[PDB]
């Protein structure tokens, strides 16, 4: 192996805004990078739009018109005068030349006519547009298999890529649960073996969307997929479009290639449809009749040295993949566990996380991310005692004692490792029946119920609800320890070790912990000077993807959890050299080398898919084999269809109990934000020069005291909103219906209108108590 | 039928008749995490343990009493108003249904002492709402 | 009754099935689920028993009734055909499985002892 | 006429009263559960057993849902 | 932005009339919206329609 494609799954999520580098966004290659930074811009503004518009307007279009000026003054812009003008502005890429002409046709400085027409329409397109996150893929040069450096061309030489995706959402089953729930295993890093032993949450067959299309050649209409190439030699951006069934066009992607031989992949539009108007997406996840523009495919190229050599980078342990997904409506915010950390124990052994060894690192990423979930989720801000413990040690700068592995700081380490769920899932329960047939696990602990009631009265809970409070893959079942989320083994296995001790950490990062935030910021470090760009953007790729719980997710679903879908999945090193912050891996997806033209491309399991087909896929000369041999969109079409419909189904899910409110995957579609609104109203200092101060007149701003401006400013700052109500989910107007299905329905249009979370200072928040960092949601609905 | 009338813009929320039919409330739950002064002799202060309470600075501890005494909640949501349970429907008319039921377990909200506000901009009358579902 | 056919061709694929009112939890509260009686007759006595039940085991559940002649045979009667949910705005709106219902259908154990005149 | 048969149903002789009265499969009932019933040892035979109930069990709650 | 064709006119050489109506096509312009009532139902628009007809009558002579 002599060079390899860098990230082996890359990502790119679907967003309305224009697949162009300035209006758009990049996966992190760098894990950590800008957490803080308070300067991000996740929608299309006002002023990229402006400085767009500016760019096309060169004085070659302004003396070019002046020219036409003085014509049309001869004698309305005719039209032919029209079709000179938006030729030289290079704009009908982005918005389509009629409407370009049609707005210049209506009008009477007249390039500041123009210049102001034109704007309306990238207006009307764009403005406040979630951008799109476009994922880079590299070619490494490797040595022997190191990645050690980009690919450098020179003259002469040319990088040549190759993309195909699919789409099968609406080819394959219903996702009903996660059919691994029931598979036997020795336990992995990811899945305790208690789950499908003792039968916690038993796989549930499924049957197949779209049931009315009958035999496997008409079914293939079901399936989206497309292909394009690009090379190193031709700027200009390719689309991937299909058809639907195989009358519509789908958009499923856009590719292209800079002269450096850096592919650059964006994902489509957020375009979902069903085949007639009158089909509803009623259901989270299985709808008939729908499409949408997700997709995944294969990622290969091939490099031409201008001696005439010429290097095909096409087998597994050297190609790449790519996944669309959602959008993330909260870029900063960590999912507690991510699809990183499933690739890492997917190679794991539960009987041997006894053995792990962990430093303070390994742990530190569970308790930021869970602190930073306070942005998105109530439950985290107001009703989580850890992160009251973090406030308070943060208050007194000893966040450091954490770091202590001496016996003196052990009950301070074991008070906070208690609270946490532990995935064997074997605690605050009771053995129901031992040795039955009705032999079964029921927790003593609070259960999530079925919204099919039954009038007689629950059975008062004797343990305490333990961290965090999101429920998990097992939902589907009243007292089952897996309704809830636990951290998986091995990340438990870490935080175990480190309440007993057994846990290093150098003296620099104590000297750096004195609060979280600071210690956050010199982990964050440590990824920017890491040298090994290869993996840490094989990484980066991943660590904002949700890894559980699976039902069926956000991006991707269970089957990524298995080192059965990986062709290789290896440890390398720790991210420096004193410190491993969980690890950098090289792993690489298991392919199907033919793609499109596999004779698996259309394979199923007949008129229901069960846990056995997956307990006989591990076998692999067995005819469901294919099932871990991943073809052209094979990792997405387990989730909803549309997404759109399971986004709106991934938010909150009430018990009899107020609080804590059940948050689903709150990290990436938020569930109680803090909006633009009270931004406004706690952004300012009593000082600030502006005739309106946090929403009062300047004068009474002035005129109450420091102590209560301060306690409004709080007040404020504590106003969180149902992220569901950023934008007209069907609550809105007079006797509005509201509820769960017209949520689903109406997030089919409403996705690119819900409201995007980003980091905003607040320069003096004097004795407040706001941090200098916050992190608002933006949406028209939730701005004033 | 009456609570609030959401328009296109968030804020601020219309209400119908919100002071005999309350629209957001005040819970016991959020009482019970700022009432109490941060030298209270319990093993549980505002919800924390009490070595966690003592340990913290006192302008955090008044934060904390004033971020929970912010946190309104729904008056509908005081009862189960058919919003419960996974994949729960909610809506205006589950709860026009729901009512029938209970209103019986709706929030009843009564005038609650703060003995030692302290810094916290907490008033020394607060009003609270009392439920079943709101309590803890 | 059954070809082999179904089940080797995967012709209709038995789904897995959860529970009806799936919040109780433990075998002893769903015991409350179940509604039983019993009752015995005797050709002595022309007097019709109920076989009268509670659900959970507030409301009365007329599972039948029953009488012997003094020939000494049985007649059983059903129910009255009453169905009803613990509380009123929960619908019946799926075919079979639906929560927080009850029936008067039931089925049981039919036994007798013959007890003749010498002893 | 298609004939007369003699037929007799599988009884648990405890009635109301058997250790198997309230038995179940846990979360959920699959056709493996009917597999492992076939042996009369295992246990799962008391699927074939009946105690009272055990006939009905199976059908829509309420009936009238199903003949509708 | 929706194009509605409410109907076609031609006329022969004898001054013959024929108007056509549209293609039946309704539709609202959210696909969420459905036409759940029997006449009134916002959103939505159907290619139905009526208004004036008039002619005028040119003679070789003038
Ligand atoms: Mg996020
Ligand atoms: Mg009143
Ligand atoms: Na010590």
């Amino acid at each position: 192996c002599q060079y390899k494609i860098y990230p082996p799954l890359g990502i790119a999520r679907v967003g309305n805004g224009p697949a162009i580098k300035p209006l758009s966004l990049s996966t992190p290659e760098v894990p950590w990078a800008h957490l803080y930074d308070t300067n991000v811009q996740y929608l299309v503004t006002q002023q990229e739009l402006e400085q767009l518009l500016e760019e096309a307007f060169g004085g070659n279009v302004i003396n070019e018109i002046s020219q036409i000026k003085t014509k049309l003054d001869e004698r309305k812009f005719k039209q032919e005068e029209i079709e000179t003008i938006t030729g030289l502005l290079g704009l009908s890429h982005l918005v389509p030349q009629q409407q370009l002409s049609r707005s210049l046709d209506n009008l009477e400085d007249i390039v500041q006519q123009i210049k102001g027409a034109l704007l309306k329409v990238l207006s009307d397109h764009y403005l406040h547009a979630v951008k799109k996150q476009a994922q880079n893929f590299y070619i490494y040069k490797c040595d022997e298999g190191n990645p050690v450096e980009k690919l450098k061309l020179t003259d002469g030489d040319k990088v040549t890529w190759r993309v195909e995706v699919a789409n099968k959402k609406s080819f394959w089953y219903d996702y009903n649960n996660a059919l691994d729930l029931s598979l036997h295993t020795q336990g992995s890093g990811n899945l305790s073996k208690n789950v499908s032993k003792h039968r916690l949450a038993p796989a549930m067959t499924a049957k197949r969307r779209n049931p009315n299309v009958i035999t496997n050649s008409l079914r293939k209409q079901l399936v989206i997929s497309s292909q394009g190439s690009v090379s190193s030699d031709n700027n200009t951006q390719v689309p991937l479009r299909g058809k639907f069934p195989a009358r519509h066009n789908v958009l499923q992607g856009s590719i292209e290639c800079d002269n450096e031989g850096v592919l650059r992949f964006y994902a489509g539009n957020g375009i979902s449809q069903a085949l007639s108007p009158s089909s509803l997406n009623t259901d989270a996840a299985d709808n008939s009749n729908w499409f949408d523009d997700i997709c995944d495919g294969r990622v290969t190229a091939v490099v031409e040295l201008k001696n005439g050599d010429t290097f095909e980078i096409q087998d597994e342990q050297s190609s790449a993949w790519v996944a669309t997904t959602p959008p993330d409506y909260a870029p900063q915010i960590e999912p507690i566990v991510t699809m990183y950390d499933m690739v890492s124990g997917a190679a794991l052994k539960e009987q041997d996380l006894d053995n792990l060894t962990t430093q303070f690192s390994d742990v530190f990423p569970i308790l930021y991310r869970l602190y930073r979930m306070q942005w998105v989720n109530q439950a985290d801000f107001t009703d989580n005692a850890v992160n009251t413990q973090i406030r308070e040690l943060n208050s007194e700068l000893g966040f450091a004692q954490l770091l202590d592995n001496s016996a003196s700081a052990k009950s301070l380490r074991e008070g906070i490792f208690n609270q946490f769920r532990n995935p064997l899932f074997d605690q605050d329960i009771d053995v129901d029946d031992p040795g039955q047939s009705s032999n079964e696990w029921v927790s003593n602990s609070r259960i999530i119920p079925s919204k099919d009631e039954t009038n007689i009265a629950a059975k008062p809970a004797t343990s305490s609800l333990k961290l965090p409070f999101y429920p998990n893959d097992g939902i589907d079942y009243p007292g089952s320890p897996v309704q809830w989320f636990a951290i998986p083994p091995f990340m438990y296995q870490h935080l175990q070790n480190w309440a007993a001790g057994d846990f290093s950490v150098t003296q620099v990062e104590k000297e750096s912990a004195n609060t979280i935030e600071e210690l956050g910021l010199f982990y964050s470090e440590q990824f920017k000077n890491s040298p090994n760009s290869a993996l840490l953007c094989a990484r980066g790729a991943l660590d904002a993807l949700y890894g559980g719980g699976f039902h069926p997710g956000v991006e991707l679903t269970w089957p990524m959890r298995h080192n059965l879908i990986y062709s290789q999945n290896d440890y390398v090193s720790s991210v420096t050299p004193e410190i491993n912050l969980l690890g950098l891996r090289e792993f690489r997806l298991k392919q199907d080398l033919q793609g499109l033209n596999s004779p698996n491309m259309y394979q199923d399991f007949g008129h229901v898919i069960a846990v056995d087909n997956v307990t006989a896929s591990i076998d692999p000369n067995s005819d469901a084999a294919w099932l871990w041999r991943s073809t052209p969109g094979d990792l997405t079409k387990w989730m909803g269809i549309p997404w759109q419909s399971d986004a709106a189904s991934c938010q909150a899910v009430y018990t009899p109990e107020d609080f804590p409110i059940p948050s689903w995957w709150a990290a990436n579609l938020p569930v109680h934000v803090l909006p633009l609104a009270r931004y406004n109203k706690f952004k300012d200092s009593q000082s600030a020069d502006l005739p309106e101060i946090n929403g009062m007149t300047h004068s009474i701003a002035q005129g109450m005291s420091e102590e209560t401006f301060e306690h409004l400013r709080l007040e404020q700052f504590s106003q969180r909103l149902d992220w569901l109500h950023t934008a007209d989910l069907g609550f809105v107007g007079y006797h509005a219906e509201g509820g769960y299905t017209n949520g689903l329905i109406q997030m089919v249009s409403q996705w690119k209108n819900m409201a995007m979370v980003m980091a905003r200072p607040v320069e003096n928040p004097g004795s407040s108590g706001i941090p200098n960092v916050v992190y608002v949601a933006y949406s028209q609905a939730d701005k004033d």
